[PDB]
């Protein structure tokens, strides 16, 4: 027993982190078959982020302008062009550790790992989640873009997220492998904000599921709520509404320990309006909406 | 910016990982050159972990009861010897991933990153601290044990913990690839209970400078103490004694923010006293222990 942020074993995707140096900038990139992909930020100087024309920035680019270095072998650059913002360098060498791949892009709420990479190396891997604004709360330095989020589902590695930058709140941005931000950001040095952050519902009634099989009870009770009346406590507590759908999702965690899904909702209405006094659930504080169902589900059988 | 809890990648580690089946039990084992390492309770029945022998019962055990599978190849045993708590099997091929490695014994308040694997297979990735009652507050289901625990030192892996059982309260017990349990614990069906925990300081105000490094300065006081005069406060409230050793590891830290440990201990002692009145610190309402000074120091920078 025991619940964890768990993340996704790496190796699969240590394998294909590279180094990508334009000039006097270095950052991480990802090389799958023939391709590197990394963020099209690359080829700016400060000046230039003001207002970048990448178009035409990328114009100005030879292939000979981007040197990539996996580990110790050169790999030679042998085309190049934009698509959306990420850069695509085409390469002299197909990447022998490419894994059973496939680009998704994710909907707030949906978690994946980060395998957080400084020059081509990976330093470490955690879980995030995309949070409501399209944000995430991750753990990122100078250097760090370029680094990917993915899940393994079954044997093929998803990659969903690939780091692009840092706002002003300390939340972090990127884009999907395509290079379509998540979320209204673009990657130029303006005054964009990250909107107003809402609490994952789904989320956190699959964490006090997760709660209850993992032996932390006290927080249930015999009441019950209309799906209704539950989110009128929702919205003045900024959390999501909770659809049928997401009823649905949890059918497995809520059939599994024998609590209804309405039911759960009754004590996360008991626990938003009163608060915890000062007690903890699986070791935190605080409500926890980072973990999906597929995650509780995955961890606690 | 930001601060997650982040595990090492385990690419490393995957490739050492494998199946060990003796009889009708399979649990995963450590595959490193010739050896695969394994807990020795593979070989006991239901009923021989009530008083298990474990010298007589492994006498009765032959190589060819045990059955070593990398994936889908069968590595033939030739040979089997029990080191305290562990089963070393020596098999025909040596593993051609082996990584630089050594086996380490780390000491409570340390850190590590868990592989959690079942059927020699990776399921995930998390950070475990050594508590200083010797268990750690991990993720694990039937199925995991022989799962690891590691740091990746420069480009060697240190091998600390690998996984055994669960005590009644929740947390597990493990031993050092030695087969030297952390703690009082033993591998036997007996009463065992986990010794009075206590909160490890020196990682809480690694914690608290991570927070400053973060912009979270809500906390941080006018006023300073001395050593003795913090540890009365913290032996109070179930937390380690603070030594100048550990006012020495937190010499980088302190020198960083411009904080000095005195100055932070005294800011450590009022949010003791008095609490957290509601707000939050990193995410947390609660005061994190399971970052040691050189886990900050490596994320931070
Ligand atoms: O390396 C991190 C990094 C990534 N993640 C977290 C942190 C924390 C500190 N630095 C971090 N860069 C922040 C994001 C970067 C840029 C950028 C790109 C090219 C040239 C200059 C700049 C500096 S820019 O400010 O004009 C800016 C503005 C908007 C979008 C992107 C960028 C690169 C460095
Ligand atoms: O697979 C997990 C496992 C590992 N980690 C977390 C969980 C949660 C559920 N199961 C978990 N085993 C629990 C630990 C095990 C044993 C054990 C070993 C051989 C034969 C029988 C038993 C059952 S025993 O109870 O007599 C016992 C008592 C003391 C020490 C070890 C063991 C094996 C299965």
């Amino acid at each position: 027993s025991g619940f964890r942020k768990m993340a996704f074993p790496s190796g699969k995707v240590e394998g294909c982190m590279v180094q990508v140096t334009c000039g006097t900038t270095t950052l991480n990139g990802l090389w799958l078959d023939d391709v590197v992909y990394c963020p099209r930020h690359v080829i700016c100087t400060s000046e230039d982020m003001l207002n970048p024309n990448y178009e035409d920035l990328l114009i100005r680019k030879s292939n000979h302008n981007f040197l990539v270095q996996a580990g110790n072998v050169q790999l030679r650059v042998i085309g190049h062009s934009m698509q959306n913002c990420v850069l695509k360098l085409k390469v002299d060498t197909a990447n022998p550790k490419t894994p059973k791949y496939k680009f998704v892009r994710i909907q707030p709420g949906q978690t994946f790992s980060v395998l957080a990479c400084y020059n081509g190396s990976p330093s470490g891997v955690y879980q995030c989640a995309m949070r409501p604004n399209f944000t995430i709360k991750g753990s990122f330095l100078n250097g760090s873009c370029g680094s990917v989020g993915f899940n393994i589902d079954y044997d093929c590695v998803s990659f969903c997220y690939m780091h692009h930058m840092e706002l002003p709140t300390g939340v972090h941005a990127g884009t999907d492998l395509e290079g379509n931000f998540y979320g209204p950001f673009v990657d130029r040095q303006t005054a964009q904000a990250a909107g107003t952050d809402t609490t994952i519902t789904v989320n956190v009634l699959a964490w006090l599921y997760a709660a209850v099989i993992n032996g932390d009870r006290w927080f249930l009770n015999r009441f019950t709520t209309t799906l209704n009346d539950f989110n009128l406590v929702a919205m003045k507590y900024n959390y999501e509404p909770l659809t049928q759908d997401h009823v649905d999702i949890l059918g497995p965690l809520s059939a599994q320990t024998g609590i209804a899904v309405l039911d759960m909702c009754a004590s996360l209405k008991e626990l938003l309006q009163n608060g915890m006094n000062g007690r903890t659930i699986l070791g935190s504080a605080l409500l926890e909406d980072e973990f999906t169902p597929f995650d509780v589900v995955r961890q606690c059988s």
